């Protein structure tokens, strides 16, 4: 039906607006710290720890797939990196102080990105 193409459109177009932000708030890491999945192998014990890991890679692959319906969605992936990170690691690690600095820069991204989904309508 051309309603489902529609709808089909406004996913593309967030999708769209989802990889600028994307790349906009990894750009706030450039330790690349959070760019992969923690390394299961590395860190043995990581699931007894975090019952849902996420990294910017994993991220990418569920965007390209239109696997983000809204921005809020995107923004729960988003939290779960850096609120995993806050958890694992003590305050005066160099991963927990990358993981504030992220949420920081990243929150100004988001805000206004926030207005431009409500604005253009992509939900
Ligand atoms: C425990 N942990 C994190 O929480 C986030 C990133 C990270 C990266 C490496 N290479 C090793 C451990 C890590």
């Amino acid at each position: 039906s051309m309603e489902q193409v529609a709808m089909e459109l406004r996913l593309t177009e967030l999708t769209r607006l989802l990889r600028s932000v994307l790349d906009q708030l990894q750009d706030k890491d450039p330790a690349r710290i959070f760019a992969q999945p923690v390394s299961l192998k590395e860190v043995p014990d990581y699931l007894d720890h975090i019952k849902h890991p996420m990294d910017f890679a994993t991220m990418r692959k569920r965007l390209e797939a239109q696997g983000y319906k809204n921005l809020h969605e995107f923004e729960e992936d988003f939290d779960l990196i850096i609120d995993n990170c806050m958890k694992y690691n003590a305050r005066d690690t160099v991963f927990y102080r990358a993981a504030v600095r992220l949420r920081d820069q990243g929150g100004v991204v988001l805000r206004q990105a926030r207005r431009e989904v409500d604005s253009i309508g992509l939900e």
